[PDB]
């Protein structure tokens, strides 16, 4: 103290997996039934490029309650879920509140394809994930919390992300 603190929030439709990849990067455990109106704040301690962070992550779950998490928010992992074509069109609509509240041109976040080990039920393609990505200019990662691939990795690259912003 003064110690290096990260204010990140979890946005995304409608079960594409918030709460997943919440719970498996704090406990390494998949939950396959988790109440999905839980909003939830959670912490961690973690080791980024050798420097310590505290993660402090809303898993959340539009008006001016939704405004002032976003306004506090530090970084935000974009969410949806590959098998899940609404929810892939939906970042739009939260890239966009994202930075109305922000009032600025960008703002530290990542876009996460979740659910990437249902190969055979995808509905948006990789491709199509990483050209939703350049539009927006951001980074995309896809992941599974099922599996536990690239969920720490998603988290550690959204602190990457903001220490970048402010160098
Ligand atoms: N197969 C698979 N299922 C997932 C994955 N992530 C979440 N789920 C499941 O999808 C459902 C919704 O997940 P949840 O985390 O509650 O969604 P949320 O509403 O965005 O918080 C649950 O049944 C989860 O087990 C994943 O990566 N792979
Ligand atoms: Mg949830």
């Amino acid at each position: 103290s003064m110690q290096e603190k990260y204010r990140l929030v979890v946005v995304g439709g409608g079960g594409v997996g918030k709460s997943a990849l919440t719970i498996q990067f704090i406990q390494s455990y998949f939950v396959t039934d988790y109440d999905p109106t839980i909003e939830d704040s959670y912490t961690k301690q973690c080791v980024i490029d050798d420097r310590a962070a505290r993660l402090d992550i809303l898993d959340t779950a539009f008006g001016a309650m939704r405004e002032q998490y976003m306004r506090t928010g530090e970084g935000f992992l974009l969410v949806f879920s590959v098998t899940d074509r609404g929810s892939f069109e939906e970042i739009y609509k939260f890239q966009r509140q994202i930075l109305r509240v922000k009032d600025r041109d960008e703002f530290p976040m990542i876009l996460i394809g979740n659910k990437a080990d249902l190969d055979h039920q995808r509905q948006v393609t990789q491709e199509e994930g990483q050209q939703l990505a350049r539009q927006l200019k951001v980074t995309y990662m896809e992941a599974s919390a099922k599996i536990r691939m690239n969920v720490d990795q998603a988290f550690h690259e959204l602190v990457r992300v903001i220490r970048k912003f402010q160098e």
